[PDB]
């Protein structure tokens, strides 16, 4: 039975992949079948669009993974979802005179990460993380755009990862996630040899536990950041902390 080979090195090639990720990716991706793998050439009704399905992988090579930070499937929404883990797509801008962006106040996970990482690194006291006590910040060494924050998780060596990388309706999620589980024990097999740490926010911890080759990578579990206790949790402290995810470079 043949193989899409060709369209797969077509399918890295739009997303802005580099070569180099053939002999991880390509395993990876060639345990979806052959069917879906079609549909998904098709290029039809699903999110994010064929050219954002691996943009995790358009900037690091598989040698500057430190980390693989994971989340479930694309965001619902098509101009959310833009082939990231935890980046929201409606985000732009981090801050607002007022304190957080009204997108990042939406967006409950990135906005109780952005004040946890405001306190880690010495901006906010970890008691007062108002927008009053935001807005007072000195903003002029920090990000500006939901960009350079993805940007900077990159420069950190972290790959974010969805379990399922395209999302059709909130009911056909899970059989994504099944579909694509063999494609991520795969990509997890290839990584054996780097040991890269994976980031487990909450229930991703105990879904990881079902993989074969997750087990030989070391793990990292936290409280998901979609709880406000998150901005004080000091697991994550001292796992983002060191990052200075919001330092502009």
């Amino acid at each position: 039975t043949n193989r899409p080979i060709h369209q797969l090195q077509e399918l890295l090639r739009l997303n802005g992949v580099d070569e180099e990720w053939e002999p991880i990716l390509l395993p990876a991706l060639m345990t979806l079948e052959d069917s879906y793998l079609e549909w998904m050439a098709a290029g039809e009704g699903y999110i994010p669009p064929r050219d954002r399905l691996l943009a995790a992988f358009s900037t690091l090579r598989p040698n500057e993974v430190r980390y693989i930070l994971f989340g479930q499937d694309p965001y619902p929404r098509p101009e959310s979802a833009i082939g990231y883990a935890f980046i929201d797509g409606r985000v732009r801008e981090i801050f607002s005179p007022r304190g957080l962006s009204r997108e990042v106040n939406r967006a409950t996970s990135l906005r109780n990460f952005i004040k946890m990482a405001l306190v880690a690194r010495g901006s906010l006291d970890p008691r007062d993380t108002s927008q009053e006590a935001i807005a007072a910040l000195d903003k002029t060494l920090l990000v500006s755009q939901m960009r350079e924050l993805r940007e900077n998780f990159e420069r950190s060596g972290v790959l974010l990862l969805n379990m399922a990388l395209l999302f059709t309706s909130k009911e056909e999620s899970r059989r994504h996630i099944r579909a694509w589980r063999a494609f991520i024990e795969k990509l997890l097999e290839g990584f054996e040899a780097y040991g890269p740490t994976l980031i487990l926010f909450g229930a991703h911890a105990r879904e990881v536990q079902k993989l074969k080759s997750a087990r030989g990578l070391p793990q990292v579990a936290l409280e998901h950041p979609y709880n406000h206790t998150f901005i004080v949790n000091e697991k994550a402290w001292e796992l983002f902390g060191p990052m200075d995810l919001l330092l502009k470079r």
